[PDB]
């Protein structure tokens, strides 16, 4: 089956003051609705409260290229379609699981020759509202896995497809 299409781009932000006309370049929109992740330290107990919200969404950098080479603060959440992408990122403690729709694809965006185009990216501006967080695993550091008798669900994830 096909993905619903929500009208409004960013319909999952948590932070709906991003302003859209200010993406540069003109951003190229995932239509897919595959599971997405994001390894980040922020512990559950805060993103199954808030979601996960941007740094910056009135003065960022709205400029996804210079987002992604030097990640200053940006209206942007970044997620990737890699599953596996928290083996890099083995620092931070958790692979969360996202089902959201939208965000921009970084590589369909800006093209797939980039340093950082293996991380394939999609940036959610905005940020990401928790009931698209579906869940997330905590990641054991030294062998860089998944503690998948740890992994928690989000409570307040609302499945839409």
């Amino acid at each position: 089956p096909a993905c619903p299409r929500f009208d409004d781009p960013v319909h999952a932000a948590a932070d709906p003051r991003v302003d859209v006309e200010r993406i540069t370049p003109d951003p190229v929109w995932r239509t897919t609705c595959g599971t997405l992740y994001r390894s980040d330290s922020r512990g559950p107990a805060v993103v199954f409260e808030q979601g996960f919200l941007p740094k910056d969404v009135i003065d960022g950098q709205y400029d996804i290229e210079s987002y992604v080479l030097g990640n200053q603060p940006s209206p942007y959440v970044s997620t990737t379609y890699d599953h596996d992408l928290y083996k890099t990122w083995y620092k931070s403690g958790y692979n969360y699981y996202i089902d959201a729709p939208g965000g921009v694809d970084v590589n369909k965006t800006i093209g797939d020759r980039h340093k950082w185009a293996d991380q394939v990216e999609v940036a959610f501006p905005g940020g990401i509202r928790t009931e698209f967080v579906i869940g997330v695993c905590p990641v054991d550091k030294k062998t860089r896995t998944e503690k998948m008798s740890e992994c928690v669900g989000n409570p307040h994830y609302e499945p839409w497809h």
